[PDB]
C-alpha cells in the first residue's frame, strides 16, 4: 500500500463517506419484490446491481442516503397514476426500513447529524432516506409530513416527470416555467418541517427559483458540473453561485452520461475533475459525494461499485486537495447542511409558523353542521 | 359525595383509558384540518362531544384518537381504496398536529410505558387507531408505515367489507367471516405488535379471529348482546371466546346498542352492560370505549367527554370494587397493549417470516440478462 492509500484508509475511518444517493432499494424491488426473507446471502453478495451488504463494507463508506425511489405515473387516469405513486413509495419506504432493521451490524437508520455520528462511532454505515420526485407524495403535503415521520430527511423536486410543484430537467416543453405557485409555498413549508431539499432532476430555472426562495441550504444528491459537460441534469455556473449563496452542497454524480459526451470514456478521473472544479470554484465547504449507484447498469472505469469509494478518496489526496478538504467533501459537507435544515425548522417551529395544509372537500352540507350546531347548545344548556 | 370524591381519586391513582373517539374527523368535517389560530375554538368547540376543556374536565387519562376515513365510495374501486389510504394520512397529519400544538394537554403514546409517563406527567397520553384495512388500500407494507407513524390498533372493518373480513351491518356476507388474506393478515398483525380491534366485524369473523390470534384483542368500541340485539354488539359466544383470547370488550355509548329505543338510553345502561361482561368473564376484560364524535347525541348522563366522572361513580355506587373499577378504566387495556408488544418481541426474536405484498414484475427477462451479464464484468476486474 502506498502512502496515499494509507491516508485514505485514515480518512474513512476519522470521517464518515456520506453518499447522497443509491436506489439499492429499488434493485431489491426489481430483483426480490421487496420479498428479503432467507435472502441473507444473496443480500451480501448480489447477483446484480452495484450495492451489496460485503461490498458495502468493503469500500468503507460511512454514510448513505438511500433512495425510495418509484417511477414516474404511467396510468392514463392521472388520479390513480400519481395515488398509486404514493402506494409504491409506502412499499420502498417498507422495504428499507426491513432493510436496516434484519441488518443491524452493518447498518443503522439515522435521520439527522447527531444520528449519523453515533452511527459512525459504532462502526455503522449511517441509513437515511429520500424520496426522488413530489409524484411520490400524490399531491398530499399532509403525506409529506407523514414521509418525514417515516425517516424521509429530503425530497428531490422532481424525477423525470414534471409535477404540480416543479419542472423536471429532461421533460421538454416546460409546464411551470421553474417553479409553481404551489411549489414557491411548498419551500416553505419543506423548510418549516426541516426536510432537505434536493435539486437533481429539476430544470435549471426550476433550481435558481429554489436557490433564491429557500431559508435553508439545499443539495444536489445526484448531479455533475454543466461547464465540464453540457447536460440537461448538471448545474451551471449560475446556480453553482446561487448554490454558493444558499450555503448548500453539490453532490458529484457518477452517471457516464454527465461526465463525458461519450459514455464508455468516463472514468474516476472525470468524477475528480468535476469536484475539484466545484471545489475551486464555489469552496469544498460546497461539494459532496452523490454516486447514483443503482441509479444506473454501468458505472465509470475505476467506480464501478460501492467497493471502489477508496480509490475517489485517494484519487482526490493525488490531486493535491487537502485532507480537510477531503473531509468535507466525503461527508462533513452534508452533514452541516442535514444539521442546518434541523436549525431552520426549530426556528421557524419555535416562532409558531403556519403549517401548509391540504385543500380538502367539505364532507357536511348545511344540514348536518346544524344539526350539530343545534345539538352542542343543547348540551351547554344541561 | 363520598362516592364523588372516590372517584376523583381513582381517576387521579390510574388512567381512565377510552377506546373509541373520532374528534379528528370533527376537526376534518368542521375545520378540514387547518387548526392554525383556531386554539379558542379547538378548547371551545362549536360542534360534537370533545374539546381541549372538556377533556381536561372530565379527567380522562388517555385516549385512543380514531384516524377513520369513510368506506370508498367510488364506482372505480382501484381510485376509491388508494383514496382512502391518502385521506388515513391526512387523518394521521391532523392528529399529530394536534397533539404537537398541545403539549400541556396531549402527548403521543405508542406502549405501556409511555402510557403511564403521559399519565405521570398530567397529560391525555394520546394513541392512534385506524377503523377498517379499506384505509390500508390491499397494501401490508402501508400497515407497517401506519405502525411507524404510532397506530396501535386496527379496526378489521368498518360499514364495509373488505378483502380481509365482513363487516356486521352488510349483508350478504363476502368472506363468511375472515378471508384467506385475513387469516393471513392476523399472523402479520400479531408478528408486528398492531392490537386487533373486532368492532364493527361480522359475529363469525369475531369468532374466527378470536380463535386463530395470538395476541390478546380488543373490541374499541362494541356492547353486549344479550342486552341488546345488534349485529355490532357482541354474543355470549364471542365474550367467552375473549376471554380464553384475553382480551378486552370496550363498552360503547352508542344509544342504538344501549337500547331499543335510541332517546331511552342512558348512563345505567352502559353500567348494565360493563356489569353483564364483567360478572360473566371478569372484570379483567372490560373497558370503555365511549365511541364519543361518532354519534350525534350520547346517552342521558354520558352527552361528552367531561361526563366520565359520572361512570366511574356509577360503576362504584352499584357495587363494583375499586379494583375492578380500575381495571375497567384503564389497567386491562394497557394490559392487552402489553401483551401484544411482548407477543411481537417474542415473535420478532424467533425471526418470523414478515407477510409481504403481492408486487408488479418491473424488469422483463432482457433487462434482467444485462444486470446479471454486468455484474459478471464486475467479478472480472
Ligand atoms: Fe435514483
Ligand atoms: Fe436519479
Ligand atoms: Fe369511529
Ligand atoms: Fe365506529
Amino acid at each position: 500500500p502506498s502512502p496515499i492509500e494509507e491516508q485514505a484508509t485514515r480518512l474513512l475511518k476519522e470521517v464518515p463517506l456520506i453518499d447522497g444517493h443509491n436506489d439499492f432499494p429499488y434493485m431489491i424491488r426489481g430483483w426480490f419484490r421487496n420479498d428479503i426473507n432467507g435472502q441473507d446471502a444473496h443480500l451480501y453478495d448480489m447477483p446484480i446491481g452495484q450495492t451489496d451488504l460485503q461490498r458495502l463494507q468493503k469500500g468503507l463508506l460511512g454514510g448513505q442516503f438511500w433512495s425510495a425511489f418509484v417511477p414516474c405515473p404511467k396510468n392514463p387516469d392521472k388520479e390513480v397514476g400519481s395515488l398509486e405513486a404514493l402506494r409504491q413509495t409506502l412499499q420502498q419506504l417498507d422495504v428499507i426500513h426491513r432493510l436496516i432493521e434484519r441488518h443491524p451490524t452493518i447498518l443503522q437508520f439515522a435521520d439527522s447529524a447527531a444520528s449519523i455520528w453515533s452511527s459512525f462511532r459504532a462502526g455503522r454505515v449511517a441509513s437515511l432516506i429520500g424520496i426522488e420526485g413530489l409524484h411520490q407524495i400524490a399531491d398530499s403535503v399532509s403525506a409529506l409530513r407523514m414521509l418525514h415521520r417515516l425517516g424521509v430527511r429530503y425530497v428531490t423536486l422532481t424525477h423525470n416527470c414534471h409535477n404540480a410543484f416543479a419542472d423536471a430537467a429532461t421533460v421538454s416543453p416546460e409546464l411551470h416555467g421553474g417553479l409553481s405557485r404551489k411549489g414557491e409555498r411548498l419551500i416553505r413549508e419543506l423548510n418549516r418541517m426541516g426536510m432537505m431539499i434536493d435539486l437533481s432532476h429539476t430544470s435549471h430555472e426550476a433550481q435558481t427559483q429554489a436557490l433564491r426562495l429557500s431559508r435553508a441550504p439545499v443539495i444536489y444528491s445526484h448531479s455533475s458540473i454543466y461547464s465540464l459537460r453540457a447536460h440537461a441534469r448538471n448545474v451551471t455556473d449560475e446556480n453553482l453561485h446561487l448554490l454558493h449563496r444558499n450555503r448548500g452542497v453539490v453532490m458529484i454524480c457518477f452517471l457516464r452520461e454527465l461526465l463525458a459526451s461519450e459514455a464508455d470514456q468516463a472514468t474516476l478521473a472525470h468524477v475528480i475533475d468535476h469536484i475539484i472544479y466545484a471545489g475551486t470554484r464555489i469552496g469544498y465547504e460546497h461539494v459532496g459525494i452523490g454516486s447514483d449507484f443503482d441509479g444506473m447498469l454501468r458505472g465509470p472505469d475505476g467506480l464501478h461499485d460501492v467497493s471502489c469509494y477508496p480509490a475517489l478518496v485517494a484519487g482526490l489526496l493525488e490531486r493535491g486537495v487537502s485532507e480537510e478538504d477531503v473531509k468535507r467533501v466525503m461527508g462533513l459537507n452534508v452533514i452541516r447542511v442535514l444539521e442546518e435544515v434541523e436549525r431552520v425548522a426549530a426556528e421557524l417551529q419555535g416562532a409558531g409558523e403556519e403549517c401548509l395544509c391540504d385543500e380538502l372537500d367539505e364532507v357536511w352540507n348545511e344540514d348536518i353542521k346544524e344539526q350539530l350546531t343545534r345539538e352542542r347548545e343543547r348540551v351547554r344548556k344541561l
